[PDB]
């Protein structure tokens, strides 16, 4: 509530949430991720990444071949809008981001670039 | 919240949730399910179907195998707990059923058996 | 393995392959299709459509809106550099295509337009 | 074909296929598996593990537990009717067993144990 989001990632790959609205208000927006689990980061880690619908998938491409220490994102990687780190079991991470490098008319993706986990954890992002 | 629950499965096929959790003092326990979208039922239909952890498998396989005028459920399923039937977009059906056919301590997922969609519609049913 | 590549789109909404690799000394590449399951097209139809990473997308929203009578591909998409029909078990379709308009460098993405399985369905495809 | 197929999991978290049928007139029946990707076996290693469709939920609870060291299987369990090793890309393994075993008009379900992968790396065998 107000200009942030509590999300979470499980043991199952599932985030419990697959839309944001982002009100237009916010001057910044804040994400609060959480992994409530057993299994840890190299196992099942979770990253929360935002992207357009358009750019998702390189996006996922890229950061499967920057491995762990990259938090499976590609450095320096423009498509990328915002991000927290790869957390795993246990682990929380938040991110905050201006709402400015959002505008409407455009659809927004969020997912986890942890290898095979974006066919499971996505979700959409709206600027309403 | 008590006792009832309203979900939603969308055009993407995910539910908006994938936890349910039930009071073990709710008599009877309703599960209202509605379709967002813009896609037909024979592309893109749902039913939330009840079954422990252990019969989803059984009970996805032989759904299937019902085909779409039995809402992808065989018939008489004794695996199954409870189920709606098959909703397109626009559609809505509610469930009712008995808390007592529940036991604490056991695993239930609630699932769609519409083809090829369980892999992302499912979630965990808990009666506490 | 040679010029071209025998794929299958199956009941559950999965290639069997989600990577591929044209050789530069093809002229040509053919895609031979197939879909070893037991559902009808208008339920579990696949088709392979061929476009650029960061094209994908499009494709895909365009190709779902254009509907069944027209396989799930917006016509005459310039996006699409390579297709098949849109068919259903026991059914086939081959494309061959000209590998003189893929380019080293890029990112080449291979999906099924029909509604919610690309999510799975599709893979990348580079020029080697 | 015959009385063997090659299985492959790949960095997407899937099998080549999703359904083995194993004919009656066969003794024994070969799987030989594959890791046609480049991610290890730590971050997507992959296993192929017979079990009922009936006691596919305990083996993988009681496989993710195990850990790692352990093929991610539970050292000598019942439900478990064949298996092999847990492979990183470019490993191969492969398994026979006697199709003594199985019988007609029991529903089986072949699948990997590594955390998380039965979500989408799983599949039906039939003896027919
Ligand atoms: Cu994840
Ligand atoms: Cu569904
Ligand atoms: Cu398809
Ligand atoms: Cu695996």
């Amino acid at each position: 509530a107000e200009c942030s989001v509590d999300i979470q990632g499980n043991d199952q790959m599932q985030f419990n949430t697959n839309a944001i609205t982002v009100d237009k208000s916010c001057k910044q927006f804040t994400v609060n991720l959480s992994h409530p689990g057993n299994l840890p980061k190299n196992v099942m880690g979770h990253n929360w990444v935002l992207s357009t619908a358009a750019d998702m998938q390189g996006v996922v491409t890229d950061g499967m071949a920057s491995g762990l220490d990259k938090d499976y994102l590609k450095p320096d990687d423009s498509r990328v809008i915002a991000h927290t780190k790869l957390i795993g079991s246990g682990e929380k991470d938040s991110v905050t981001f201006d709402v400015s490098k959002l505008k409407e008319g455009e659809q927004y993706m969020f997912f986890c670039t942890f290898p095979g986990h974006s066919a499971l954890a996505k979700g959409t992002l709206t600027l309403k």
